[PDB]
């Protein structure tokens, strides 16, 4: 259906707003501290103290496929990065630090971000 065709559209495009939302937060992580999954191998208790983890390259992956339906969904897992992190690292690490950072500054691309998705649908 055409209509079909539109909303496929709409997440098409969507998917662009993310991928330059995504580029400019992980341009706050210059360490690259969130680039790639916590590694099992390295910490191996990791899922017993973190349930959902989640890192940049997960959610590329996930918008690469137009995953992400909403602004919503997307913010969910934005969050989970930092979330995860201040909960497993103490406040006197370089992790966590890194993570209120990022929080920080990517509180600014996502104030407008929301006014994007909402201003042109």
């Amino acid at each position: 259906s055409m209509e079909q065709v539109a909303m496929e559209l709409r997440l098409t495009e969507l998917t662009r707003l993310l991928r330059s939302v995504l580029d400019q937060l992980q341009d706050k992580d210059p360490a690259r501290i969130f680039a790639q999954p916590v590694s099992l191998k390295e910490v191996p208790d990791y899922l017993d103290h973190i349930k959902h983890p989640m890192d940049f390259a997960t959610m590329r992956k996930r918008l690469e496929a137009q995953g992400y339906k909403n602004l919503h969904e997307f913010e969910e897992d934005f969050d989970l990065i930092i979330d995860n992190c201040m909960k497993y690292n103490a406040r006197d690490t370089v992790f966590y630090r890194a993570a209120v950072r990022l929080r920080d500054q990517g509180g600014v691309v996502l104030r407008q971000a929301r006014r994007e998705v909402d201003s042109i649908g």
